[PDB]
């Protein structure tokens, strides 16, 4: 009866003198009124209107009838509240009257969420209430549900809400700079050293090596710390896996692509250890593209930067999607050519077939020479096939992948401030989270204003923060 | 003698035809270009660093001329001869083709995307 | 009184028969009350319309009280005029208007800062004044800041 738009039904079932219908009623799923009215809840104008209202009217008949318990409390099986599976379906309607929902009636104001603190002139200062949207571990929180999450209509729009921003703002200011610049500096130290360490490899010698020499005492001193680092790397990203309750493949290899890329570098560098000591001869191959890879992937540092945040995120886009796309087509005349070529020419294989894909290879950055003709038979053939290689793929293709991935940074453009915010966010909140659970609460944000008393006059106090903005046209 | 040659866009600035040019490429320069260069420099780094490592001689004049070497590949002339001496050829192959797409393909004209809405912004 | 737009508690505390607040005072900062009103200035489209309309009857009020000084001569701390600070802080709405100010009264017609000059047919010639607006090196220059 709620879900279908009628008042009436809903009143009279509610208080009937046969039969009563408790609003505070689960189903299978666990889902209650509220979380079907929000399950059926639109992004139409009609549609909020009405869902509005009636989840307000719900939600204050229940208060009324039953003042001790808050029918918001009740959890389904998922575990989510109304307000958080809203948010994780995208529902940007009632979410955002549900942030700033204020009640008037002195009888159940205490159920409201957005209060008044003061106002001076033009000058309007109110204290929103954010209880459960910001938790410090204790419980999941909106604001990780809206970042972390994948695939959410209106994730960009739902950050953009007046107490989101504020408490964004006030969470980098507090402690966000201070420990992302020694991110910086603590990793790209590590970073050198690992260099300085691969440079100072003696080749002489089978591995391990005897360490007798002054130069051993530093020497060594790379290895360990890089070693260490790689495990802590690892348990990091175990534990951070195991913290988010094990998201799936979708949370790690479609976005957030730096989450798994320190999970490789984290195995390189502890797999080539294992050689140095059995493997001797071949740690280096390895070791060498560990350190390539952990210099490479040092992005995810500069994703904060608002003024190179977009590139970042931008070159992960294009390079998955745009490139490999057009690799697609590109392999396939490689492929083509390459064999047809390999066919032709008369040596009169292994070997003549790798050289040859070599100089072709070469040609094909635009350096090298043409001498290939000489041996073969039918070069004029040849020739053309060469041209129409060197015309298709330089010409055409190698330059009209630009033109997509131009349009492709054109929508990074046109979204630049929408993209470096979530960004910002996604990287402060994960500094964040690495904290631990008692430094958390040392640094909870907000007051604790007891704004107003509860049915038996006992005192709220509830977490609050405070927020103000300027008005002209209310005189 | 070359600044003062290369800083005579001031008196360009005034022109009508060509009052734009001046500005927008000291705008571009040191905005766009340099928030390129440091990821460009971050795999320049990385790449050149772990070249240099994994080459065997058999050592600052050595990691000179490899540098040198490496530059003048990266400009798109030079010959690859450097892997005739190391061992492991075969990676290193592998690492330089990752260097020489990752760079020239993606980046080189990726930038000129944002360089262009700039200019587009200018115009 | 002046910046939450009271206009009748502005006309009763310039005139007043036990005390009268002079309207070239200076605060601290010194600025004045044209100072202020600037400073509270914001470009959107009702906030101007009062910004200007105050603006306008507390200079007509200071020059018909005090006709040998004009108010907006006075200068804060920083040097600045209202003219000059509305330039420097971006006010267009204000200052556009105090550009082309034009007063249709004949006691006090002198303050105004565009007059007209004559008209033939459509064409019309208006003579506007830069007194202030260019300066050759005697003060700052609206222009240059
Ligand atoms: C200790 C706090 C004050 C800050 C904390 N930094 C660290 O703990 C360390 C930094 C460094 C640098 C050099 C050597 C050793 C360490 S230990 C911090 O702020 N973060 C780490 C957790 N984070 C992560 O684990 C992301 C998100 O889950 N996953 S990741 O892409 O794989 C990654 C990114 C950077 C670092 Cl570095 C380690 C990892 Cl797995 C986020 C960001
Ligand atoms: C345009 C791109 C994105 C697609 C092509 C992928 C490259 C990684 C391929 C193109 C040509 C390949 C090369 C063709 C021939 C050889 C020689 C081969 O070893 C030899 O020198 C052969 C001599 C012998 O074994 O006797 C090792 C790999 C290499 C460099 C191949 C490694 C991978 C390369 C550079
Ligand atoms: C892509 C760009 C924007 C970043 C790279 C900066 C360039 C200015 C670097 C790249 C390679 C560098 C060169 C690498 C090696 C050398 C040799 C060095 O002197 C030698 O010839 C070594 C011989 C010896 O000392 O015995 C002088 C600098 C030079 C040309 C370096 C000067 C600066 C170069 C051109």
């Amino acid at each position: 009866a709620a879900c279908t738009n009628q008042p009436h039904i809903v009143n009279y079932l509610t208080e009937n003198p046969h039969k009563k219908a408790d609003m505070r009623r689960q189903d299978s799923r666990g889902n209650t009124v509220l979380h079907a009215l929000v399950a059926i809840a639109d992004n139409t104008r009609e549609n909020t209107k009405f869902v509005t209202k009636m989840y307000d009217l719900l939600l204050l008949k229940c208060a009324r009838l039953f003042p001790d318990s808050n029918l918001e409390a009740v959890l389904n099986n998922d575990g989510l509240s109304p307000l958080m599976m809203a948010a994780k379906t995208g529902k940007i309607g009632i979410f955002q009257h549900i942030i700033r929902r204020e009640v008037t009636d002195e009888d159940t104001r205490h159920l409201s969420r957005k209060f008044k603190d003061w106002a001076y002139g033009p000058v309007y200062s109110s204290l929103y209430d954010l209880s459960s949207l910001d938790t410090c571990g204790e419980e999941a929180s909106v604001l990780e549900i809206l970042v972390y999450n994948s695939k959410i209509e209106n994730r960009h729009e739902m950050l953009a809400v007046e107490p989101i921003n504020e408490l964004l703002r006030d969470k980098w200011r507090k402690f966000g700079a201070v420990s992302f610049y020694i991110n910086v500096v603590s990793y790209l130290c590590a970073m050198v050293i690992f260099t300085l360490t691969a440079y100072y490899q003696p080749l002489e010698g089978t591995p391990p090596y005897p360490y007798r020499t002054t130069v051993d005492y530093l020497r060594l001193a790379g290895e360990v710390i890089t070693l260490f680092t790689g495990v802590l790397f690892f348990f990091t990203n175990i534990k951070d896996l195991f913290m988010k309750k094990c998201p799936g493949v979708n949370s790690l290899f479609i976005d957030g692509s730096f989450q798994l890329l320190y999970f490789i570098y984290s195995v390189l560098v502890i797999v080539s250890a294992a050689l140095y000591l059995a493997g001797i001869e071949a740690y280096l191959a390895v070791m060498v593209f560990a350190l390539v890879l952990g210099w490479m992937n040092a992005l995810y540092f500069t994703r904060g930067l608002k003024l190179t945040g977009t590139y970042s995120i931008m070159i992960q886009k294009i390079l998955f999607k745009d490139l490999f796309r057009f690799l697609l087509v590109y392999l396939l005349f490689m492929i083509g050519y390459a064999s047809a070529l390999v066919s032709l020419l008369n040596p009169c294989d292994s070997e003549t077939f790798s050289t040859f894909l070599l100089d072709l290879f070469k040609l094909t950055i635009g350096m090298g020479d043409l001498e290939m003709l000489s041996s073969t038979k039918y070069p004029v053939v040849f020739i053309i096939l060469l041209v129409t290689y060197i015309i298709l793929t330089f010409v055409l293709l190698l330059n009209m992948l630009i033109a997509l991935m131009g349009e492709t940074v054109g929508q990074v453009s046109k979204e630049s401030k929408h993209i470096w915010k979530l960004q910002w966010a996604t990287t402060i909140l994960d500094i964040e989270r690495s904290f631990p659970v008692f430094l958390r609460k040392a640094f909870r944000s907000g007051e604790m204003v007891t704004v107003g008393k509860s049915s038996d006059g006992t005192p709220d106090r509830r977490w609050c923060f405070r927020v103000d903005e300027v008005n002209w046209s209310h005189w």
